C-alpha cells in the first residue's frame, strides 16, 4: 500500500527494490503517477528491467519525456477516442477553451 | 570522444549502454561533467550497476 503522503513514497520503492520485484501494477488518479514514476526514477530504477502497467484512464496526460529514452514499458489504457478526427478537432476546441485554468 | 556540445552525448552513451561497458573514467571541466552526469540519468545510465 501506497502511505499517507505521496512524497513518503521512498521506504516502498526501496523494499521493492531490495525484493527485486520485476513487475508492477497500479492503481491511483494519475496525479499520483506523477509523484510515483518521479520517485521511481531518483531511487534509480528506470531501467528496462521493471515494467510497469497502469490502470488510471489517463496515462496520456503524463509528460512522459524524462523517462522515454531509458527502456521501461508503460502500458496502460486510454478510452478517450484520439483515433477519429471529429473527437480531436473537439478536444482541441475544448482546449482552446481549457487553458483558462 | 566526447562530440562539440555536450548535449550531444546521447549517442556515445548509447553506444556504451550497448556494448555494456560497466566502468567509465571522464575528464572535463566539471561543467561538462554536469550535463553528461544529466545525460547520464535520463538514459537509464545510472544505478548500484556503474561506477
Amino acid at each position: 500500500q501506497l502511505p499517507a503522503d505521496t512524497k513518503d513514497a521512498k521506504p516502498l520503492l526501496k523494499e521493492m527494490k531490495r525484493g527485486k520485484e520485476f513487475h508492477v501494477i497500479f492503481d491511483c488518479s494519475h496525479e499520483m503517477a506523477a509523484g510515483i514514476l518521479k520517485q521511481a526514477l531518483a531511487m534509480g530504477m528506470m531501467t528496462e528491467y521493471y515494467h510497469y502497467i497502469f490502470t488510471t484512464l489517463d496515462l496520456f496526460a503524463l509528460d512522459v519525456e524524462p523517462y522515454r529514452y531509458s527502456g521501461v514499458n508503460m502500458t496502460g489504457f486510454r478510452i478517450l477516442n484520439t483515433e477519429n478526427t471529429q473527437v480531436s478537432s473537439i478536444i482541441e476546441k475544448w482546449s482552446m477553451e481549457r487553458l483558462q485554468a
